[PDB]
């Protein structure tokens, strides 16, 4: 069960860590999806092309991987996100944390 949080808190986490956040596209080239959420990112290494996940610059993706190290994912599992609603995204994970 991957604990669900923002990319900028990706760092408070321990390294081997499953977690699981949403992110925008800055770049997907040669196996690496460069993420951004505000002025956060994070790189996420998309070891293995399997089928079904098309990515395209600047669209939102919910990653699920585990923390390599600081600012680096490995990816399990990469689902879409189009048309999420962010900001009440950002309001349902912080209720989660806040408890």
């Amino acid at each position: 069960s991957a604990k669900l949080i923002f990319i900028n808190q990706i760092n408070d986490c321990k390294d081997g860590q499953k977690l699981r956040f949403l992110g925008c596209v800055q770049s997907y080239k040669n196996g690496i999806l460069r993420l951004i959420d505000g002025s956060s990112s994070v790189t996420c290494d998309v070891t293995v092309v399997l089928p079904d996940v098309s990515i395209q610059k600047h669209e939102w993706l919910n990653i699920v991987g585990r923390k390599r190290q600081d600012g680096i994912v490995d990816v399990l599992l990469i689902r879409s996100a189009v048309g999420i609603n962010l900001p009440r995204y950002r309001q349902m994970v912080s209720e989660r944390q806040k408890c």
